[PDB]
């Protein structure tokens, strides 16, 4: 299943989207997590707030503003914390005529000002908010308490985020804390455009990556963990490197998967909820996971080791488990389907 890799759209009932790992299982049986990124639009009558009216005095504690540099495709990204600030603050900037969204008709206009215009007027991204825009009752696809195996590590990566965007703010190529898989949720606002790698030809994009910042490399084992590095879908195109690309709307949901790298940008203010989870299948990408070695985020295996693995475990600890991930395998949990 899915033997291009594209990125797939789902549209659960409100029967099927209930059970949440159950349809993360569906819709890699599906073949959906080969692009390493899907969409899912909830059913209609789902909401996880009754309204965003309430939210103006939600602090931002750390608001970046993101310093790009760089030409021909290749930027790398610098954050600088500005001082807190309120939704309110935040909205009246993102909507004034110093950062408001360009005028546009087509996408593909928007993401070529974009890309022109990525190196100016660095904007304020009011990113990693510790928080949740879901009403207490929703039991269904709640980000706060998913309730997947990554609750083993608890019972940070398993708490919900707040990104409030603004036009031509980002989120450079990388893959997940230890490969986990992600779930994000757009609550409201202008959309936010994703790029996509899939698992698979991964190594590809790091490769290139690698030779394109050869001091970068040098310094760290997994440079692109550090969320700097910005590469354009048109050198992406010019080096081979197979890519998808999709827009999130308001009210719609993103899975990324195990090994999937993903970029992108916002086309103005917005609210997006984030956080991690896991499956079985991603054990094995969790223990293989290539991690920052100047700075970072690190979970022990061993409770998933000894968990869902016993029969592995005293070869796991010897450092003799020599298996091979295939990017193309649903989770175990996907048999039913
Ligand atoms: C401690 N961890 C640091 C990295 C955090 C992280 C990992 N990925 N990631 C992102 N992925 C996808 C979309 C977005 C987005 O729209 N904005 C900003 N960051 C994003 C953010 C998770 C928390
Ligand atoms: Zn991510
Ligand atoms: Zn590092």
């Amino acid at each position: 299943l899915n033997p291009s890799a594209r990125i797939m759209t789902f549209y659960p009932t409100m029967e099927e989207f209930r059970n949440f790992s159950r349809y993360i299982a569906y819709i890699e049986s599906q073949g959906a997590h080969r692009a390493g990124l899907a969409k899912v639009v909830p059913p209609k009558e789902w909401k996880p707030r009754a309204s965003y009216d309430d939210i103006d005095d939600l602090v931002i504690p750390a608001p970046i503003q993101q310093l790009v540099t760089g030409q021909s495709g290749l930027f790398t990204q610098y954050n600088i914390q500005k001082k807190a600030m309120t939704v309110r603050e935040f909205r009246k900037i993102a909507n004034s005529d110093k950062y408001c969204t360009p005028r546009y008709s087509e996408f593909e206009e928007l993401e070529r000002k974009y890309w022109k215009n990525l190196t100016f007027n660095p904007p304020i991204y009011g990113a990693d908010v510790n928080g949740t825009l879901y009403e207490k009752h929703v039991d269904e696809w709640n980000i706060g308490r998913l309730r997947t195996i990554l609750d083993l590590v608890e019972k940070g990566v398993n708490t919900p985020y707040l990104y409030f965007g603004m036009w031509k703010t980002s989120f450079a190529w990388h893959t997940e804390d230890m490969d986990l898989y992600s779930i994000n949720y757009l609550h409201f606002g202008e959309p936010k455009s994703w790029y996509s790698v899939p698992p698979e030809h991964g190594k590809r994009l790091e490769r290139l990556a690698k030779g394109f910042f050869p001091g970068s490399a040098q310094s760290c084992e997994a440079f692109l963990r550090h969320k700097m590095t910005l590469i354009s879908p048109l050198m992406l195109k010019k080096y081979g490197i197979p890519f998808d690309k999709v827009t999130q709307e308001a009210g719609e949901f993103m899975i990324t998967f195990p090994y999937g790298y993903h970029a992108g940008f916002n086309h103005g203010f917005n609210c997006a909820e984030s956080t991690n989870f896991a499956t079985r299948r991603w054990i094995e990408y969790g223990k293989q996971a290539v991690l920052c070695s100047c700075r970072m985020v690190k979970i022990s295996m061993d409770v998933f080791v000894r968990k869902f693995q016993p029969e592995r475990y005293k070869l796991w600890k010897a450092g003799k488990d020599n298996t091979v991930i295939d990017h193309t395998l649903p989770t175990p949990e996907a048999a039913e389907f």
